[PDB]
């Protein structure tokens, strides 16, 4: 169904730094979309690298990577309606300036470069940043939408 | 240093169920403990039966281990001073009936068999469930204290 | 006076259900909003039909009863200027992907059919939904806007 | 089943008129006990003369009706396992000094006289304030308890 | 730097009675603001005519001085990149019906003459402000902005 | 009257420091004591030595100051019946390992000697602290208790 949709959102090595994991996490929660993958890693170069890709030649995207694999990241697969489109809504826009009181990004970050969280763009971006942050064993469903979200 | 004990929290299927679990990471936080482990799995037959191999012989044996498999967990390593005992303190008394408001156990559960979360009751136990939960590449550590352990 | 102006607001039974009445009540508490009506139901099909007679006719209007009458729901009066027009944007837009975080539906549901709450969309609509759902004895006042809440 | 416990639990004119009814409702909510009666009121002086009827001999008895009848109050009927017992804890005793932070009237309370709150305190008293309050078509239940009570 | 802004925001009577100076702080905290000012004062007839001199002619300007008057106010200068600007909008549109859930006064108040809240709409009008409200000895630095902080 | 006692908090740097003043706040603000003080400072050394004095020949005594002036930190007075007593309560005991969760002291801090907060443990250290780090014209009061104090 479409109520199988996931989205891919990771929580940066400062939103780590200052505690707001269990906010984060607990704004899905109370949404009511469905946790499906969570895992709390430092990246690797590669990995980033890959992530990043398509601003692999932009000036900055080398102290940018250096930031991601500063500190752990919280890596999280959530389930649900339209769960990329509303995922975004919840982050708030990128820019902080334009974030909304209320959104994560709002509530929560000031800079620009160095912010908070990450979320999907699109469904095709959800399941390319899935693939390459989490391994299909780490992925636990039991909410009868794995049998459906193939692609 | 005594500022890297490490203890192991489990949140149990219903804790999931119910959308408990940024609240419980969110106390943990604010308390000033460090986490160095965090992931969300179906835990198998194999290792439920491993953790609670101290109960293997009593009547509810099997049940408890068909619950704790029911669903899926979170479980987590948090680091600091005493984040045992303070941990255990946090949580509230095992018995959800002699569980004060202001814990976890308090403040959330009311059923005493399935109940919410776990914590582990002492270093040992704590080193003990960590390795066996974890592979120690799956930690992460950052706090200079990850030698020390 | 305008600052007697009354609305109604109907928690539904999945908004009961996930345990939300306590933080539904305190948004308005917090607002300065004055509770004059508060009552814990089983709606009669009679009653609930004749709430949604405008939509007496389309397909879905037979569920949607259904859902109404499958659960307790919670009836509310509230009080206070512009407590219609402002109850609206407290609830956000009534679809459940244009409803911003901060509002209601914003941080709690995502089901655009079974949803948590209902909101007076006009000040005529409040005083018809209040007739059909309270007596007017279940509406204590204390607030001295009683005997101007006349039309 | 003794799943089936129901306790009453007022907020007097002062939690009202504080804006605490809410905040109140939700620690017993996310406890995890069943709502299954809730009413805005002005409650009469026949009422609460016959609610407090064991004290209606003590000086105080003519002023602490005029409080609990000068405004509006919330009732409430809460469901589940030692929903009394357990419900007495989520207040706090009696006494706002020896009231514990985390309790309701820990964090809300100061003065002893005109306070937030009134619990029940046994199953008996329960049952009695219960049916004082409520009719029995006023209560709300599809939890399969009805039956049992 | 950019990055050594400050704004001042206000506290009014109102905000205070209702309890809300917990709530509003630590608002700007979780924001990621830097707090290098915070007074609690009754505020003389003198600077609130002077702050309010724009207005010294208005009809509602003899009422408003005399609300600002009635009660303690809470003075404080907060730090940060485009706190101003951001700090405009944490607090919402300053009409209490155009205001959004998620702000301050989209949560918090209703009447739009005695709110709850005051903040900067400018940079040179928080430099006025803060001027008015603070001496330079009020201001704890600590920050390294302090020694950009020159205009 | 009673209700006119006052007594003094001050949230040190670490408290400042970890974004935890609102929420401290909050806590004073929702059980109902008055602020009328309320200030950001950085404390001097004179100040600090002679809010100290009963300490000034303890091994520890200059780093402890060291400490307190090492960043600035939030002065309160606060108002109400039994608000030292009951402030005192709300902190959590002086030591972070006997704390309890659902106090200050018991959900914030994990250190013993560097923590978030300080209160008055008596009326007389009150009245002192008080004049200590507020002068007369600082405090607001509107509450009619000004003339008891």
């Amino acid at each position: 169904m479409a109520n199988c949709e996931r989205t891919f959102i990771a929580i940066k090595p400062d939103g780590v730094q200052r505690g707001l994991v269990g906010e984060i996490i607990k704004r899905f929660e109370q949404k009511g979309f469905r946790l499906v993958g969570l895992k709390f890693m430092q990246a690797s170069e590669d990995l980033l690298k890959e992530h990043y890709v398509d601003l692999k030649d932009r000036p900055f995207f080398a102290g940018l990577v250096k930031y991601m694999h500063s500190g752990p990241v919280v890596a999280m697969v959530w389930e649900g309606l339209n769960v990329v489109k509303t995922g975004r809504v919840m982050l708030g826009e990128t820019n902080p300036a334009d974030s909304k009181p209320g959104t994560i990004r709002g509530d929560f970050c000031i800079q620009v470069g160095r912010n908070i969280i990450h979320g999907s763009d699109s469904v095709e971006s959800a399941e390319k940043e899935i693939g390459l942050w989490f391994h299909p064993e780490e992925l636990v469903d039991y909410t009868s939408c794995a049998q459906n979200w193939i692609y």
